[PDB]
């Protein structure tokens, strides 16, 4: 509700939050109705990532979705079984990435706040199953780049033709350190993925992970680094137009498709 609010219900299940905490609790009520406001319509159920103390998990509820809220840090679950007391909401203790996410419903909703830098496992394990009609990412500020980057820019990856190839990105706000406590360091951002349907495309995924395996190599050498041949690739190149020195940071989606074509 804010940083008095949180430290002394913190306190009453004798838990002490600074910015080693691992998490960050949302204190603004003005950035909370704002992402209830994202994740509409509820049309199907939400699965919420990272609860905290529930500030978001409630606004949900009064909203009218049906939750099941699901929780890493079990240093929360006194916390949280307080402060959900006699509401309709799931409340489950995982990891997410060990979630049965292929028995959720067809057409669910995903809202997850993730603070930390690496989010590529979880956000790839969600967009992979092909199951969620929404999904609303609470990340930092440049996760939420890397979500939405353009490329031959620094934020630009594999995450980005991730969720391109799986869905439509919206970076709506960016949300200050001010709104959380414990404030992190960083600005975070609220990200609005709509699948478009497309499931995995393993195949085309093992060339662009081989692509950006390491930064400062020609795509040429970076997919020579993980076996794709020399003399194969040379050509496929040549025959698209590109480079022959390009760099897997100059490929759009559209571009690494043709490629993977042209080398099967």
């Amino acid at each position: 509700a804010s940083p008095q609010s949180v430290r002394a219900l913190l306190e009453r299940h004798g838990l002490f939050a600074d910015k080693r905490f691992g998490q960050n609790f949302l204190v603004s009520e003005a950035h909370l109705r704002r992402i209830v406001e994202a994740a509409r319509p509820f049309t199907g159920p939400v699965f919420e990532v990272g609860p905290g103390l529930g500030a978001l998990t409630r606004a949900l509820l009064e909203a009218g979705a049906e939750v099941t809220a699901i929780e890493k840090d079990l240093r929360l679950r006194p916390v949280l079984e307080e402060t959900l007391s006699g509401l309709p909401v799931r409340l489950v203790f995982q990891d997410a990435l060990l979630y049965p996410w292929e028995e959720v419903p067809q057409g669910s909703l995903l809202v997850a706040n993730l603070p930390y830098h690496i989010a590529t496992p979880l956000v790839t394990r969600l967009l992979k199953t092909g199951r969620f009609a929404r999904l609303v990412f609470l990340v930092q500020k440049e996760v939420a780049e890397r979500m939405t980057a353009r490329p031959k820019t620094p934020a630009y990856g594999v995450l980005t033709l991730r969720v391109a190839h799986h869905a439509v990105a919206e970076r709506l706000f960016d949300l200050p350190p001010g709104a959380f406590f414990p404030p992190p360091k960083v600005w975070s951002s609220l990200v609005r993925l709509t699948p478009t349907g497309a499931l995995d495309d393993p195949g085309l995924f093992r060339l662009v992970e081989a692509a950006f395996g390491k930064r400062r190599k020609t795509l040429l050498n970076a997919l020579a680094a993980a076996g794709y041949p020399k003399a194969r690739v040379e050509e496929a190149l040549r025959a698209l137009g590109l480079p022959p020195r390009v760099r897997a940071e100059e490929l759009d989606l559209e571009a690494f498709r043709r490629l993977r074509e042209g080398l099967e």
